[PDB]
């Protein structure tokens, strides 16, 4: 089955998930003000999956289980599926304006699969059939399930068994003959809060002394021992204010992290896929930041189509839409915002099948969608606020622009002040025009700007950790065979 | 006679200003959380001046009254005065990493005091002498002035005299034999709230269609019908938190704006420096704004040096200080920085005296200047946001990490946790690292970054501003001659 | 049928061709040294398909003929068709580091193909019939089609009607019975000289005042009344000197231009493609030109593999590959090619079919291309002037390098010093050295600097004839609604 | 005294200069069509000087010898002689467009100055005495003193010591009662040839192991076994056309390169200013460096100024003058040129006394003025291509434009075709539009594009060499003491 936005959100309410914030435990999560933004933005996924003018982008028949099923729960089967994934991602970012979240669980699927499928035929462990056995369930369901990749690390110049603190990385203590228990954490889960299931592996590339933290395995959001503690945003306590409305720039929508704490949680067998085989956990990085990658050439354009648009929007408010430099920055922003397109569909065309028999994408091409990616939101949101104006950053708050306090000589409130200075081009009211520019603030500076800039730089990796991997995939050796042809030398 | 920081602070609980926020007029406005970083800011000013280490700097001899006065009112009297401004402006911007707002006054005392001098040689007119016998009271008395230029301006493509609301540019309503009546507003105002005065300068250049509009002035903070309303700021609410500290970023200093209303003002025959010569309005603006242009050649490059030593810590604290790359991003980032002193300093070296023998910049290298402030902050940024991680973002708020409340199995509180797992080299605690990462999130994201980014771009005009004189300043005839001598054409 | 490289150079041989050069007529231009490296590279095109281990690629089967044709010559029949011919324009710069000017023939045929098919189907006339027999005789007999479009143009600010010379755009002078009469020129035209035949174009959309410039058609190259004048190149002269090799950094291959003049040339019926539907005259433009733009994301791709090889390789023999701002330098050079093969990789695999039924890139994807091809090969190149160092520019003459003249104290000759003082690491010999520096001289500054950075910046359009383009295309309207249910914005 | 620029053409074919090009030497290299260019440019230093226009600029005081001299050859006094300095380096930029090589004399005076009174204190020498009684015999007579700093350095990876080969760094290997004996060569040396004197100083700080390489002096051109290999540049064969002209685009002024080799040179003591004292090879190479920098702060904003006074021409030409993108560009020009014009007054003004008494610039900011021209030229360079169109890089030769050969049906000649069709607005002659193109094809790649793209990027320092200095001189951690301060941090 597929569930309906309403069926998801009344899931949430039965489960038994422990978050905490400002020192607090939220009894009433689904519904509070700062986390029920991330609950309507994954809603989304499943409400345009029921509309007919999405169905066949949005769902898709799985071979799994021979029903029909969410794309974002399906193993990938040809270049045509690579495509469509990108595709559905733009919708989904064009829709929202930010974080829609549920793709880690589609890209942690499809690496798990194929990761698990050659760590078996090594070893004769039975990890494949443990991953396929639970994405039936999954896809019986329509569940979320939250991939969990990044640890705390501690000492950036140290290995997870050099560290002071042996739980800076997630790790087994203890082997059991029904399961596994784990000790440790991982931070910047955004959607962590909102999800049914959590899907854990390993941050880097592991040797034999760090076998421990060599890894993966999944588990529902109430297991014994798991909780999560929220992480703050820009501008988040906005949300808190009584009638909060313009000023959020979304209402509607929002991306939200937390720091997921495993205090001594037991696994069972059967939902283990990666226990001590430290051989193949940078496999398993490898395949999952290359989906994740892939994926920003789809979101944060689909999410650099609303930014332009509200510039271009506001230009026409301020009246400013015939000048030459302010179309000339509009096509900047586009172009910018198609060459991210590009590199997301280029490394999705050229993809392949793995032995396991899912498709994945060029990997090369992926670290240069993302190394773009880490750079153009950044101009993008720069050229928006030289079209906007000074008023994005120093507008009175609506209660100002609602007061009926009086002050002026006649009987002029604060309101009538406000709606009266800030009026601008005749194609637009005063809110009109105030409420694209908060959009913008909460974009360009806001909690938005989290997303949209900073997961931009170190979602999937900092900028460093494609350089490197470009030079490796580069082939630069047999460059400069080419170039000893062309010049003459043996 | 200079003030002390204490004695400037209780200077303001003497006046009558009208400071409204969220539709509620605040009657203590000097402790007020949310307005009260401002005021430690330009109390930074006053501090200074008392310390023998910096009195060469902050103080020097006044031309007009023989006494000595702060740095902030002085007239310039050399292309030596015009660095040393420079480099006043970089102290402060290193003791703040903030708008410490004074040097508005500054720049506007020394454009109307040469242009007022030019009004008079060609009308007969007394605003010079209106104008020094103003300044001898301001020098005599310590006393912050406000400069107001930028109107709300309604439709962009409209002239003043054109708009459907003529109100939307400040303007004369009414001529009597001992003043005017003015009526207008002026927007974006930084520090407007926390000064003892406001002097008023038109925005544009005007036609003599738009002469009701070329007015100048100065006024006390609580003339009669005058009144702000506060402007919003990224984080802003951060500040009413109780025990607010970490989550601020920078907890000391601030600088905010607002919306300054003039409801039927009026203006003694006096205080008026400008009224109706509308063929002078394009020289005070392009005065005031090339002083402007100049002043963040050094407020910004001083702020931009916390950058740089916060970006460098968070490494060190890190653990990933010997990193090439790590090592190769500072650089770029003092790089870039330093460019831009090199275009303060040298449009106050290249400088000269006006008619009325005060020193003015270059206004073709400090309009380079400013055109450099609309990108390099920018990429500072783009560049600390890297170096930092993506903690700088999710972090759970200062209570969590205070929290007792008991979570773990053994008896941990939510604070033990947040802890132990954000933790990372042994240089630092966990509270340091937090601190650094923090002031970073309020800079490149939070409320410092109202100021950093955004005012970089549009402050003293937005870039597109300066284009239009550059290509004005430029002398592309006489570059074209000089092509045609070397190209051997006629 | 297809010809070896010999037997191309043959058909060459009897050309009735007329070719002038500094004033005089060149009898035998197939041998010329400074038009020889021209038809080394298209010969490379030819010698390619007849290897079975590129002959995959680099032929197919005609749907026309029915035969295996060079897939130079082919109509596209899918978007892995337009992928193809990506791949095989990288292969051929990774194996000539130049323009192998074969391009555009292919790509004048499938825009000629497209748009006929559609004149015919508004007019009623049989230009489709016309174009579909002249590819018949081309595909059997295996001939290079030089593609003719942009004209001298005269004074840019008027359109072709309103010239003070009739002559600055090609036009119909005469229509007669059997044919009508040309007069004109092509300017800019790479691999004219040695093409069996050429294909005229229109180069921008026509009104109908302009209606005698929309013109197309066929000609044979040495067709009556059809000359060429050799147009200049940087460092050309160097490969008249005598022995010369190592001085020219690329000896076998080269792109070279000439004004194609059109003395009243006779067209007969049957070679007609457009004749005065003005209409239809921008259709072609935008046809052909974004095939070219497309083109770009294979041949700029494999030229710059070479480039990036050639400065991994002088590092090497310098000694300084080890250095970590070397080895950063090198993947940004690989991180810009890749990025341009990302976007000639996607305009390819979103194309779709023609009415005629041959398919064409995506517009806006192949404007993103050839938009990013006017900026990053210069970037590419200035980064390997880094990696090189200064004798790039300032070496010795191979004459002194192999100099017997005597000029030391004890008896060491030019030729000694100069293979003593310029040797490096034991890696490389002193010759092998100066011939990879060499190389990068000739395509930073010298003869392969005309395609490789200024044809990059103008073929197929200048950068603001995209920009035009992307305006249209880019949705800007739909994106603006988008902003608005987001904002709230009714 | 002063020669005029006929005085010194003159002296020069009094010299006994050795000088050898393409195996052969040339005798009368004072008239040889390769070099003259260079000459002129060098002559233009004399001629300025003669002119009342530019005396006072050109011209100054010696406090050495208390005569009237070149200011080339000038000990600065203060920061006003610093700025001077770069003023008037930008006149001759505007006036030559290209290196007119005298600089480096200027630069190695004040440098070897500095240096060689703080040897004498350390170790009771006589070289600070040695230099004062050198300059006043080039002062009294107004000469040409190459500075000579770069060797050919042999494996990059490798001290001077490390060599596989002793020569290739300078060395001393013989020691004399009167004098030295010195071995080895210079690189890359412009002006070397038609200089009457050469002044060297080692490239690099120097260890004990390396002491032998810590050599500086000077000696006459023509001296005993030292003797010049002109280096080859783009399009330099040009030069050789008979009636070269328009395709030369700079006809009268050039510079270039040379091998400098010292085929075991005797130095008389009297002319020694370092032999062995390796602790002060590193502070020579600072100083020299240092002025370089800042002097390409002037030179290459005055060639600068050629370039945007030619491509605003161009566009005149063409007739796109009007089009607002072309306006836009030449105000980008215009900004990027101006900022290098920043740093170098900036790192000028500044300036402060060495312990010898002469001015010395900043320099941190003289290796920011450096580091930002490896990068500006190239993009100025890159946005006159776009302005110019392609016919500057696909223009037939002046030969074909005065052809009289007849090939017209009419009997029109080619010289009539190509004056035809390469008209373009009323306001230009088709031969004063080919004037200005190959003015531009010549500095974007061709003969001046050595000087002012490569030589920008490699010329006193690649990019890194001064990205070492910045971070030892950014006070970085001072920075970081600021950060702890803000951010609440003991
Ligand atoms: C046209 C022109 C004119 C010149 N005129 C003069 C002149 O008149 N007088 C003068 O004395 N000099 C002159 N120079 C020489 C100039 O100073 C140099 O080119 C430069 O300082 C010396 O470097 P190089 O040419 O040996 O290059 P290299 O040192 O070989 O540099 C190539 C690259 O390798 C890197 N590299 C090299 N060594 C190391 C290392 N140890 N560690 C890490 N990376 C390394 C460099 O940073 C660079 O990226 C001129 C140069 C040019 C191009
Ligand atoms: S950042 Fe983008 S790809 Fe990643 S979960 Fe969010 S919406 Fe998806
Ligand atoms: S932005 Fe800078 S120059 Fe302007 S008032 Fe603030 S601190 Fe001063
Ligand atoms: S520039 Fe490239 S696409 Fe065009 S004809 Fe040359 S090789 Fe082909
Ligand atoms: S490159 Fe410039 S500073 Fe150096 S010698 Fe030439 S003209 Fe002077």
């Amino acid at each position: 089955m597929l569930m309906t936005a309403e069926q998801y959100i009344e899931s949430l309410r039965k489960l038994n998930t422990r978050v905490y914030m400002f020192g607090e435990k939220i009894e009433n999560w689904v519904d509070h003000p700062m986390i029920r933004p991330s609950i309507n933005c994954v809603r989304m996924t499943y409400e345009l999956a029921q509309d007919p003018q999405y169905a066949d982008l949005m769902t898709t028949k799985s071979n799994l289980i021979g029903k029909t099923i969410n794309r974002f729960a399906n193993l990938h089967q040809s270049t045509d599926d690579l495509r469509k994934k990108v595709k559905m991602q733009r919708l989904l970012g064009q829709k929202t304006a930010s974080c829609f979240q549920r793709c880690v669980g589609m890209d942690a699927f499809n690496a798990v699969f194929s990761t698990t499928y050659e760590i078996d035929q090594k070893y004769g462990t039975n990890y494949h059939k443990n991953f396929t056995e639970y994405l039936k369930y999954i896809q019986e369901n329509d569940l979320i399930v939250d991939g969990a990749m990044t640890d705390p690390k501690g000492d950036r110049g140290l290995a997870p068994s050099a560290q002071k603190d042996p739980d800076l990385f997630l790790r087994i203590v203890e082997k059991r003959e029904d399961g596994i228990v784990v000790r440790g954490a991982k931070a910047h889960q955004t959607g962590s809060i909102n999800s049914h299931e959590h899907i854990i592996m390993p941050t880097i590339a592991m040797t034999e002394a760090d076998k421990d933290y060599a890894v993966s395995f999944a588990c529902p959001s109430d297991a014994d021992g798991l909780f999560m503690i929220y992480g703050r945003q820009s501008c988040d306590t906005r949300k808190m204010e009584e009638g909060a409305d313009i000023d959020l720039g979304n209402k509607q929508f929002g991306g939200q992290e937390a720091l997921v704490v495993f205090d001594n949680v037991f696994i069972p067998n059967d939902r283990i896929f990666l226990c001590q085989e430290y051989d193949f956990a940078g496999m398993m990085v490898e395949r999952f930041a290359g989906y994740h990658r892939q994926s920003y050439g789809g979101c944060k354009v689909g999410v650099g189509d609303v930014v332009i648009g509200a510039a271009a929007l506001a230009a026409d408010y301020n009246g400013a839409q015939k000048a030459s430099h302010v179309k000339d920055k509009l096509i900047e922003m586009t172009h910018l915002n198609e060459t991210l397109y590009c590199c997301g569909i280029a490394c999705s065309a050229e993809g392949y099948p793995t032995a396991a028999g899912n498709y994945q994408i060029d990997l090369l091409l992926a670290n240069v969608c993302k190394q773009n990616i880490t750079r153009f939101p950044y101009e993008i949101v720069r050229l928006a606020e030289d079209i906007a104006g000074g008023l994005m950053v120093t507008m009175p708050s609506e209660a100002d622009f609602k007061s009926e306090t009086v002050v002026g000589r006649d009987g002029e409130t604060i309101g009538d002040f406000c709606n009266k200075f800030f009026a601008a081009a005749p194609t637009c009211t005063t809110e009109e025009r105030m409420r694209v520019l908060r959009f913008l603030e909460n974009i360009c500076l806001g909690a938005s700007a989290v997303g949209y800039r900073t997961e931009s730089m170190h979602g999937a990796g900092s900028p460093q950790a494609q350089r490197i991997m470009i030079a490796r995939q580069g082939n630069i050796n047999a460059k400069k065979e080419l170039a000893k042809a062309i010049a003459g030398i043996k």
